[PDB]
């Protein structure tokens, strides 16, 4: 088993499926962003409380909610890597 994204994005064979592509690139960048940024900033909060040297914060870090949070944003930046990659394969064609 793959990715839903594999089988939904297959190889770029239009303009008309360039063009789609690229809607769902531009929708899922501005969610991703936003998610990465948020994801990264509490793994930051930790960081700079790392530095600064407790347990509270590292059951934060395991909370199951965050760590969720996390892997669908990984799922996110995989999902549009592979959309720019089929995007630019018809580009360079």
């Amino acid at each position: 088993s793959m990715p839903d994204y594999v089988a939904k994005y297959p190889v770029i064979q239009t303009d008309d499926e360039r063009e789609a592509y690229k809607a769902v690139f531009q929708d899922q960048f501005s969610e991703y962003k936003e998610l990465s940024a948020e994801v990264q900033a509490v793994l930051r909060k930790f960081d700079e409380l790392d530095a600064v040297m407790h347990e509270e914060f590292k059951k934060k870090k395991n909370d199951p909610t965050f760590l969720e949070k996390k892997e669908r944003c990984d799922y996110l930046k995989n999902k549009l890597s592979h959309i720019k990659q089929r995007i630019q394969e018809y580009d360079k064609v």
